[PDB]
């Protein structure tokens, strides 16, 4: 029985090299294979190293596994650091009576560039209106950092009720996405000339407007 | 190689028994050992079962591994459910050097009543069409537990490319919301008769369809 000790957290800027150590508490690091897993928030882990230093297909060659018997440790070295590398990393080995994991290392990539959101506003569908409901959705994607504020307008007037905005989550392009949705009656929707969603990100506001459409 | 297919989510109340299955797509489940890993949100993985049914020391006998050759499946059974059992559970096996992980099952220990999601599917906005974009958005609101899986269809064909789903977040009504969006070209969107959003939650799959037109 042994533990694998990892740093709690490491931070580095893009294009730099970072090293994550994994020290075996008891027994020799080289008595069993060390694996490394990467996990992005809200995703399942992916293997980036097995058998100490082997990369599965799809893993970039920027990921290098090594063993240092003299410090009884394994290391994951990431060269040419990219923002997609921001994640939790877990080392793992074998006891014969167990698969044991490190406590994990949070890798922060500093100085990721600002990215203004794409904002798309969807009016209620004919189908939804037929079911006596009216929802607007303001889709907000491709933004960094992951903080927006949203204000809604009925004509020019502030909407103060029926608004929800999801907590931004990092998507596969490593920029944030969220939706703000406004629940209306069909009568409220048809009573105004338009509704607007105003998304503020890092001091800049993007406004979209939709209106009831005749045929 | 093969896949290990787990249900996306399971739930129960404290003190109850829940089973998580793991079906091997090809080859015999008993040809190779099955392991089970627990990952509590914001924690490192831990092994709860190795070699089909062995418990590492420290793992309570509330956790039980089994093999069903009949269904070519493994199962984890957790009895006496406690709130600390809320976690993602992964099964894992191999054929020679190919290591295969299951997709993971979210186990929720119910803190509040179950709630089926409202699903609203939006066709592309006129404005975005004139920016050469045809994003579809599937809003998913008012659900508990906070675990959903979304699958998209172009006519009758599963879509893979261009799907993004946000991590479910708890809104002001203490229920979860998320959005799945499919980033289409206007030509992709018009080249099909319909697209469909399939949302799976707590033993049910709801479906919504949208189609092109002018109005
Ligand atoms: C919490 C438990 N846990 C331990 C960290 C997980 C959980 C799920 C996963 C999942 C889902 C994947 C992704 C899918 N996938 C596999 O099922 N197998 C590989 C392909 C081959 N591989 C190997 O490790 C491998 C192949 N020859 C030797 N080793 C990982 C893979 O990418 C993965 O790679 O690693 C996982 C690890």
């Amino acid at each position: 029985n042994f533990m694998l000790n990892q740093p709690h957290s490491v931070s580095e800027s893009p294009g730099k090299t970072v090293t994550i150590s994994c020290t075996r508490s008891s027994g020799n690091i080289d008595s069993n294979y060390v694996q490394w897993y990467q996990q992005r928030p809200g995703s399942a882990p992916i293997t980036v190293i097995y058998e100490d230093n082997q990369r599965p297909s799809g893993v970039p060659d920027r990921f290098a596994g090594s063993i240092d018997r003299s410090s009884n440790s394994a290391s994951l070295t990431i060269s040419g650091l990219k923002t997609e590398d921001e994640a939790d990393y877990y080392c793992q080995s074998y006891d014969a009576r167990n698969v044991v994991f490190g406590g994990g290392t949070r890798l922060t990539v500093l100085g990721q560039p600002k990215a203004a959101p794409s904002v798309t506003l969807f009016p209620p569908s004919s189908e939804e209106l037929q079911a006596n409901k009216a929802t607007l959705v303001c889709l907000i994607s491709d933004f960094y950092p992951g903080a927006v504020t949203v204000a809604w307008k009925a004509d020019s007037s502030p909407v103060k009720a029926g608004v929800e905005t999801t907590t931004p989550s990092k998507q596969s392009n490593n920029k944030y996405a969220a939706s703000s949705y406004l629940s209306l009656t069909p009568e409220q929707w048809k009573s105004h000339k338009s509704y607007s969603c105003q998304v503020t990100h890092e001091g800049s506001t993007v406004e979209k407007t939709v209106a009831p459409t005749e045929c």
